[PDB]
């Protein structure tokens, strides 16, 4: 399946791109605003991410740090990234569908649009100023907004028993963005697409 990265933010982001355990395709690249960067993700691929990250150095190795989203100092990613992380998260050819969301459980750094390019099924987005408006308590001194388990480490926060409610931290994501995840057990906002769909995933979609 392609996956179309592209940005459209004023800023430049290094676009990544892992199921946590490997890279999906090279796994990470500079975005400059304005450019696409297409990946091939195998079918079959099971909670796989794509996020944006920002203010990164990378040195010639690919050796560095981003100031958001940081997967360990590499430029291409083979682990997920440091929060705040605004995720699109999908999980490809699961018993003949495709399943898309995205998520602010671990945090948002950059808005984004998540849509196929092929026919069957709508697309998701989280486009809102949740940096600017983010609540005192969650802004990253770093950049971005925090969720609130990155924050306070509460059984609460990360529904770590499985039995957690929201919150009114997460009700800031839900009410910014209805349509992610704003807490482990929100109410799915997944969106089940035809087996091998192929996607889009815009940083920065709207003005």
């Amino acid at each position: 399946a392609t996956f179309e990265i592209v940005n459209r933010c004023s800023y430049t982001v290094w676009a990544a791109a892992s199921k946590g355990d490997a890279a999906l395709d090279a796994g990470g690249r500079q975005l400059n605003s304005g450019e696409s960067w297409t990946i091939n993700v195998e079918p079959g691929t099971n909670g796989g991410k794509i996020w944006a990250r920002t203010d990164c150095y990378f040195d010639d190795s690919g050796s560095g740090i981003c100031k958001t989203g940081d997967c360990g100092g590499l430029l291409r990613c083979k682990r997920f990234g440091r929060p705040p992380t605004t995720l699109a998260e999908f999980s490809l050819n699961q018993y003949g569908k495709d399943y898309i969301d995205i998520s602010n459980i671990k945090g948002f750094n950059v808005p984004m649009d998540f849509s196929p390019t092929t026919r069957g099924c709508r697309g998701v987005r989280c486009a809102a100023d949740i940096v600017g408006q983010c609540p005192a308590k969650l802004k990253a001194p770093g950049g971005g907004c925090n969720d609130a388990c990155t924050v306070f480490q509460t059984s609460e926060y990360c529904c770590t028993t499985g039995k957690c409610g929201p919150t009114e931290y997460s009700r800031f994501f839900k009410r910014l963005c209805p349509d992610a995840f704003s807490y482990v057990l929100d109410k799915p906002t997944t969106v089940t697409c035809p087996g091998s769909s192929n996607y889009r995933v815009t940083f920065c979609p709207t003005a």
